[PDB]
């Protein structure tokens, strides 16, 4: 009968009961755990059956108790860690955890030996200190997060307290070497080469370890139980490997394994990320819960048998220097600290200070003190006072960080914030105040008690001198609608108005990278280095977000395009048989390094059938290091030059993937930044015309957000003529993954329109989950496609061989180098120009300013239209195009006459293209995306007006009617339309005129579709039995 | 329910009819502006926005 | 159903609340999603009042 | 009794081609793109290739 | 130093191979299971290491075997 | 534990009676707990297998 059930479930629940009665107390539930927890051990010191469970359990081995527990606490530790905020200030976190506890450490070590009456020796006093400095605040880094602003304080306090539990751990085993286990002696060589040993192939075995799981999380597809029992094994592995097998901290390990799956999470599918969030939590939780169950236990068992009233007073003069240490630690670090580009600030500083809370990780390295000091006093007195270290710190320094958070200032909620929350909870109100009145009349739910109804459906606001001033400014800022008096601008109140056009402008902004991140088109990184920005440029004085910020988000330079241009100067079944050999001669090295080893393993299996016979007589410098290899192998150090070199030329290759990957993951965030931010000033200048009043702010605001979209265009521009093949891999990854999250949305709302149950849904939904796992697991690098493979994926060309046949028999590749101008602006259209290579400058007075790249068509509604040119055309780099000619063009359009035709196909392209503006004018107000325009266009349909004898009757299937070239006359000829224009619902019919040089053209999209809840067909059974399928999906029969 | 071809009503007032008609008007603007007026009151707790405008100049 | 309403009353009037009161916060979870996806309210602030929905 | 049913398969494939079209939707709004245009599309149309499974 | 720690890690790999290599094989991981934990007896029974693993976790009392 | 230990009761049938009941009432869990739950078990009941099988074998 294992006592160990027992003690583990009443330590579950007695944490479930303590969590639960004191949610609104102050008073964490640990210290309460460790009350729980003393009068368990004095009933178990009075009766004997509580005893007998408390002594199996609670008396346990050190090492058994860090090998189950520690693990846990630090992988939970370093994967609840955001690694991205954690690594862009990680040179704070490394300075002041490191050189902190190292010098808390011997501050703490110092004052034990001065002040304490036992007479400890150093090593013992920096076990102490070791196990003093170890500071694990959660509730502060809680209390950080939810409370508004100082986001960065709640990331540095949370790294440093890991890094800090990291190396106090290393600290404690190399002292608890130095007093209790060995007391050995050794050189100075050996030590340099243990501390070697410990503080660096720590976190290169973590890196190992990391790098095989990540290895082996991306290769699993559709079982989640898989995947989460390779991450606790993982972790166990590498502690239990790294600590026992070897000498490696694995504390450190299993910080950097932590880190490195952190920052991997993609490679995990999104609901075992969830689950293995909340798992690791419940996991640390039990720890934790079982760690101060277990030191309440032991203390009022064996630790308080010595505690004597000058120990008591030591504890409260050693947790008032503990506090003090680390305050003038903070401080003597804050000029470095500060000289990095987040520095602390006093209230930082302060609340670095006070949230130095101690816990599960410093009771545990007490407790293996009292277990391995046995029936000496030196443990009682190390549990005693780390025990009322951590009880002193959770009290008084939980319920004073919330009170002091209060004064200081940075609990406070700001003004954009309250007003967001406020305009929630109004559109929740008056949502329910609707439901309601619906609910009221409804034939079944009348006689309801409304009371209770109104009583328990109430969301109230969670957020309810200088405050009120600054907002009477603001009020005074902005008269507008709610004063409806006229006036004139003075220079005071221009600057008012800009500068609150400002405000607006940057809101939207962030409102716009949230949209897109919600609609699954930003990434998570990309989304919080924007907002950052945005909120960084509304703190200046009359700054936007500007672009010379933005261009460290894809900014390559650095090792690794000069890394990637080294290797491909060094590289540029046979092969792999010779790899197969130098692997499978990779052991006997091992082994030389009995027969005389079997005749030395039959003289390497004949120098390996002398050099597989010298490469096949080399195949009948790198063939020059082989003939090398082999002339030595004629003449053990041969064949470790051998294996070694064969192990070069191969794993060169391997290198260079490792670099593509890491500048396509760089690149990635690069692009994602600069498309956000284009589709942001594109969302916003929609939206600017209802903000913006004055039209001299109009004016500046939309100067300079073209001035930011263009410079963004041409940077990223640039940076694909930079590396062309990764930046084919991440656009084609960007399109993989809008088709795959448009397909998702297509089987959700095939889900919520009942057309599909649940589990055919689920199916569906598990094979769009596959590939995009499958996508993340991409190659980096595309091979960029020749002209040939760009002209077959023209959008209007592409459909159809026989006209890719006849428009490749009559292209003309055409090369331009820099600064040459390919049309001019007001010469005749004489053809098309696809862009194959680099970018272009299509500088035109519409002043319309424009950079195109590669698949970009210039000309097509001038070889419609048979109009002079809008824009000229000026090179930025080496551009080639395909010049399709206007002769080859009219003759392909009089050839091709089919039901898609080459007309069809050419005014659809164009028409979409002049018809998204138009709709994204007139319903940005109702929040849609530009994407969701450009989809909602794509199902539209140009009209044979020539076929209904050019007039055009308006019924209720149609949705919007854009009018794309021509003119146009309206209902009882009221009036004349002759522009690109959306017809309005007032237009009830259109009579087109025919004339010459118009032939006008519309463009129509009809109200969604009737999902039919038919759905008739027929199938036919083919040949094997096996391939049977429904052919007429007709949903419109008899 | 009057389609999209009808695009004025006409309704003639007489005795006994009083005619009445029910319009929905296209959502709402969801405005990303969202000005407003907060006013502290007593002991610096209660400060509260009152004036949700999300109109102004 | 209505004769079904007569034989227990209190029992009725409790089972209309419990769906008058889940049909008003399952639309208010809309309404906060609504928001989440038109970026007025951001993820921290929507997972607030989706707690409250939650809780209620 | 492992045989699928014919309105199950009746409304898988009707759901496929609903996928289908979408994604060739989604395929003629990428490819007039002005950052997506140069995308190897080949690859593009194999990964989304939504098969049924019921044949 | 606890053992049980390498063998429950060391089942827990063996049954992620496991699972991700039959896939496709309508045979069950549970008997390649049983496969490799034979595999691993005999290698214990060779050599005294893996005696000592799983010596001390696999000969379990039957009363925490069940309780488990 | 209780069950089989302290009282002589056939625990396998209180564990049972106790999975059925908390299946019953799931609707007094939290959903995303009820998530949670599913695929916790279903890894403890995972590991289980594979322990025992290993160590059959």
């Amino acid at each position: 009968a294992p006592k160990v059930i027992v003690f583990i479930s009443g330590s579950c629940l007695f944490g479930a009961i303590s969590r639960s009665l004191f949610k609104k107390l102050p008073i964490p539930y640990t210290v309460v755990l460790l009350i729980l927890g003393a009068i368990l051990g004095v009933v178990a010191s009075n009766v004997p059956l509580v005893e007998e469970h408390t002594r199996d359990v609670a008396h346990m081995d050190p090492h058994v108790l860090l090998q189950i527990f520690l693990p846990v606490l630090i992988f939970e530790s370093a994967f609840a860690m955001d690694v991205h905020t954690f690594m862009r200030s990680f040179s704070q976190v490394c300075i002041l955890a490191l050189f902190g506890l190292v010098v808390a450490s011997v501050l703490t070590a110092v004052l034990a030996m001065n002040l304490f009456n036992y007479n400890w020796n150093f090593s013992e006093a920096m076990m102490f200190g070791a196990i003093m400095s170890a500071t694990d605040p959660v509730a502060v880094v809680a209390l950080l997060k939810d409370l508004g602003a100082s986001k960065q304080l709640g990331t540095i306090i949370e790294g440093e307290s890991l890094l800090n539990d990291g190396c106090a751990i290393v600290i404690f085993n190399v002292f608890m070497k130095m007093v209790f286990f060995p007391q050995l002696t050794s050189t100075v060589g050996q030590n340099v080469l243990y501390f070697l040993q410990v503080a660096v192939a720590g976190p290169l075995w973590g890196y190992a370890v990391a790098k095989v799981t990540v290895f082996f999380l991306s290769h699993i597809f559709n079982d989640a139980l898989v995947e989460i029992t390779i991450t606790l094994a993982a972790t166990y592995l590498t502690y239990y490997i790294g600590d026992i097998w070897l000498e490696v901290s694995g504390v450190l390990a299993v910080v950097v394994l932590g880190l490195i799956v952190n920052a991997e999470k993609t490679s995990i599918s999104p609901e075992v990320e969830v689950f293995l969030h909340r798992f690791w939590e419940m996991l640390a939780y039990l720890a934790n819960t079982l760690i101060f169950m277990m030191v309440g236990v032991v203390v009022t068992q064996k630790a308080l048998v010595a505690v004597d009233k000058m120990d008591w007073f030591y504890l409260i003069i050693l947790y008032l220097a503990i506090t003090i240490i680390r305050g003038m630690v903070i401080s003597l670090f804050s000029p470095i600290l500060s000289r990095i580009g987040y520095g602390l600030t006093w209230r930082n500083a302060v609340i670095m200070t006070w949230g130095g809370l101690r816990g599960a990780v410093g009771l545990a390295l007490a407790l293996v003190v009292e277990n391995l000091a046995g029936n000496d006093v030196i443990g009682s007195k190390f549990l005693f006072h780390t025990a009322g270290i951590v009880v002193l710190t959770l009290v008084i320094n939980a319920t004073t960080i919330q009170t002091l958070l209060r004064i200081l200032g940075m609990s406070d909620i700001s003004i954009p914030k309250r007003l967001a929350m406020a305009g929630a909870v109004r559109r929740i109100h008056e949502g329910q105040n609707r439901t309601l009145n619906m609910l009221k009349s409804d034939r079944f739910l009348a006689d309801a008690d409304w009371d209770i109804a109104t009583a328990a459906c109430e969301i109230s606001d969670p957020y309810s001198p200088a405050d009120e001033l600054t907002l009477g400014e603001r009020k005074s800022v902005c008269p507008g609608c709610k004063a409806m008096v006229p006036n004139e601008p003075s220079p005071r109140e221009f600057a008012d108005m800009m500068e609150e056009a400002r405000l607006r402008m940057l809101k939207a902004e962030k409102i716009s990278y949230w949209k897109q991140f919600e609609h699954g088109m930003l990434a998570r990184e990309a989304l919080r280095l924007l907002v950052q920005h945005a909120e960084v440029a509304a703190d200046e004085k009359d700054q936007f977000i500007l672009v010379d910020d933005l261009k460290k988000s894809w900014q390559i330079k650095g090792i690794y395009p000069w890394l990637k241009r080294k290797l491909e100067d060094l590289i540029s079944a046979f092969e792999v048989t010779i790899n197969i050999a130098i692997v499978l001669n990779i052991v006997p090295i091992i082994m030389e390094f009995q027969k005389i080893e079997d005749a030395l393993r039959i003289s390497n299996y004949v120098f390996f059938v002398i050099y597989a016979i010298e490469a096949i007589v080399k195949i009948l410098h790198w063939n020059k290091f082989d003939a090398f290899i082999l002339v030595v192998a004629l003449v053990f150090r041969l064949l470790r030059g051998l294996r070694m070199l064969r192990l070069t030329k191969a794993l060169i290759p391997k290198l260079i993937l490792v670099v593509n990957g890491k500048i396509n993951n760089q690149l990635s965030l690069g692009y994602d930044v600069g498309k956000g931010y284009i589709i942001g000033e594109e969302e916003v200048g929609k939206i600017i015309d209802r903000m913006v009043d004055n039209k001299k702010i109009l004016r500046e605001l939309k100067h300079i957000s073209e001035t930011g979209r263009l410079q963004v265009v041409k940077e990223l521009g640039l940076l694909q003529r930079e590396h062309p093949g990764i930046a084919v891999s991440v656009k084609t990854r960007q399109a993989i993954r809008t088709i795959l999250n448009h397909s998702r949305e297509t089987i959700h709302e095939l889900q919520g329109a009942g057309l599909l149950d649940e589990m055919e849904a689920h199916k569906l939904e598990l094979t769009v989950e596959i590939k995009m796992k499958r996508l993340m697991n991409a190659p980096s690098s595309i091979p960029p496609p020749p002209p040939e493979n760009l002209l077959k994926n023209v959008s209007w060309l592409a459909g159809d061989m026989k006209l890719i046949d006849f428009i490749k028999a009559r292209a003309s590749l055409l090369h331009f180098d820099y600064g040459e101008v390919i049309v001019r602006e007001g010469d005749e259209s004489d053809g098309l120009f696809l862009i194959v290579s680099g970018l272009v400058k299509l500088y035109g007075k519409s002043v319309f300013e424009d950079y195109l790249t590669v698949g970009n068509v210039i000309g097509e509604m001038g070889v419609l239209t048979k109009k002079p040119r809008n824009a000229t055309v000026t090179c930025e780099t080496t551009v080639q195009v395909y010049f399709i000619t206007a002769e080859d063009m009219n003759i392909a359009i009089d050839t091709f006459t089919l039901y898609p035709s080459l007309e069809y196909r050419l005014w659809r392209v164009v028409a979409i293209r002049i018809a998204t503006p138009l709709i994204m004018e007139q319903m940005a107000f109702q929040g849609w995306t530009q994407e969701k325009v450009k989809l909602h266009l794509e199902r539209g349909y140009l009209v044979d007006l020539a076929e209904s004898h050019f007039q055009f009757n308006i019924d209720a299937t149609l949705e919007d009617v854009i009018l794309i070239n021509g003119t146009a006359y309206n209902a009882h000829t009221r009036e004349e339309i002759r522009s690109p224009c959306l017809i309005s619902r007032t237009v009830h019919k259109l009579t087109f005129q025919y004339t010459a040089t118009e032939e006008p053209r519309l463009f129509v999209v009809r109200n969604a579709e009737y999902n039919g809840p038919i759905l008739d067909g027929r199938l036919d059974v083919d040949s094997k039995r096996s391939l049977i399928s429904i052919t007429e999906i007709s949903s419109n029969m008899c």
